């Protein structure tokens, strides 16, 4: 069982005068495997429950040159570098930001990995990653309950069960755009079946050359969300009901 030790604010201090004085208050000795920075924060591992504890035991109890504390937070972790980057989410962040209109409470997420502003920056938007619309629908959850319209065409997104605890973080979502993805089964559309949407964009996805009539098709699409008023910007008969 291995430990992470990470110093928010780390880079702000010799690493030296760092390492010693957290040494001089911790009970026994230590040595920083796999020290690195990224970003503020200064971070190593510690491969020993005992060690974490009197490396915790240090926390606040060192006072800094500006008369601040130096905290050390301790959980334990996986190996030596074995997943989004506090960076790469205020970036993420960021720039769905920018592309949220306020207004009529629309984000528009489309094609998101052919990005200016981050034309290179590295950080490559992968929202079929699994890990990165787990990050997404989070900041939508915290930032936007109130969001009405989503757009998540062109990102070859073909696994909707990444996306299937939006129907709680995305409480009042009427409008969906998946066109222009990956989806290869109608079963996919049971991963986000909550949602009680008013309009729906799929083409675009092979799903679609499985039915041999729009009769069809809508009336699978409409099996999952009856409410449906529109489908692929196209105005859809009223439902008949039984």
């Amino acid at each position: 069982n291995w430990f992470k030790i990470t110093i928010p604010y780390g880079r702000k201090y010799d690493k030296a005068w760092l390492l010693s004085m957290i040494q001089s208050k911790c009970s026994v000795p230590f040595t920083p495997i796999e020290f690195h920075y990224e970003n503020t924060r200064a971070q190593f591992f510690v491969e020993d429950a005992s060690t974490a504890s009197a490396l915790k035991a240090v926390n606040y109890k060192i006072l800094d040159r500006e008369n601040r504390r130096i905290s050390i937070i301790i959980n334990s972790s996986a190996p030596p570098h074995t997943e989004l980057k506090p960076e790469q989410v205020e970036q993420l962040k960021l720039i769905m930001s920018k592309r949220y209109d306020g207004s009529q409470q629309v984000l528009d997420l489309k094609g998101l990995r052919s990005d200016p502003d981050l034309v290179a920056q590295n950080i490559d938007v992968v929202l079929n990653r699994r890990s990165c619309m787990a990050a997404t629908l989070r900041i939508i959850e915290e930032n936007i309950p109130e969001l009405l319209s989503l757009n998540l065409s062109n990102n070859r997104l073909y696994r909707l069960d990444d996306m299937s605890s939006i129907v709680q973080k995305a409480p009042n979502l009427k409008i969906l755009n998946l066109s222009g993805n990956e989806l290869k089964s109608e079963r996919e559309l049971d991963k986000i079946k909550g949602l009680k949407l008013e309009e729906l964009w799929l083409d675009g996805n092979s799903l679609c050359d499985t039915f041999r009539d729009q009769s069809t098709y809508i009336s699978a699409i409409r099996e999952r969300f009856p409410k449906l008023l529109r489908l692929d910007g196209h105005e859809l008969p009223p439902p008949i009901a039984f």
